[PDB]
């Protein structure tokens, strides 16, 4: 379209050939109005290691076109995500400058996501709670964006996990079997229940396996 030229042409830039790490994937009709930016990148951090959707909502108006961004890997952080997702940057709550264009609202979400700033942010249960228990919630945070960093086709509620490689085979069958107890124990037992995250001397499941497995 017309109008849908004007960000198209930003698009343009992320398309030119596998540079910048960018990525902008509009998900629209002939009359793009949704627009979708996303970027890859590598771990060393709870807050990046992953990929990152940004739910972004572009109009067809020029004078003062804030460009919307929700979701986005739902993060939970004091600046993204306060309650149905929402981020603060110069074009969300307050811009002073209409030349920020969509690509500055993506780039200053990956370096936002590596800079804690509970100082005034957006909302106070979360920059409470992170001043507080800052370890509890670091690890929770890249356990989320780990597990929420990509998903294949639509959802009913939520579908995490269960989609790669198993992990449940000979690994959980390779401990009751060194044990003293034969594979078609393990399997009688591992069919039924079918746990995932066992733990190698602590949990619960196991005990109730072994109980079986004994007969």
């Amino acid at each position: 379209s017309s109008r849908a030229k004007r960000i198209m042409k930003e698009i343009q830039a992320v398309k030119d050939d596998p540079a910048a790490h960018i990525t902008l994937e509009f998900v629209s009709e002939s009359d793009i109005h949704h627009l979708k930016g996303t970027f890859l990148g590598p771990p060393g951090t709870p807050y990046e290691g992953g990929k990152f959707v940004v739910d972004i909502e572009v109009p067809m108006e020029y004078p003062f076109k804030p460009p919307k961004m929700q979701f986005d890997t739902k993060v939970y952080h004091p600046n993204i995500s306060s309650v149905t997702g929402a981020i603060c940057l110069d074009i969300l709550r307050n811009a002073w400058s209409p030349v920020i264009t969509l690509k500055s609202a993506l780039i200053s979400l990956q370096a936002l996501l590596q800079s804690p700033e509970p100082n005034d942010p957006q909302d106070a249960e979360v920059a409470q709670h992170y001043l507080r228990d800052r370890e509890s919630f670091n690890k929770t945070a890249a356990l989320w964006t780990r597990l929420y960093a990509s998903e294949t086709s639509n959802g009913q509620k939520g579908n995490v996990e269960e989609s790669d490689l198993y992990g449940i085979d000979h690994d959980l069958i390779d401990e009751f079997e060194s044990q003293g107890f034969e594979k078609d124990k393990i399997v009688e037992v591992l069919r039924r229940l079918g746990v995932k995250s066992l733990d190698p001397n602590d949990n619960n499941t196991a005990n109730r396996i072994i109980e079986e497995l004994l007969k």
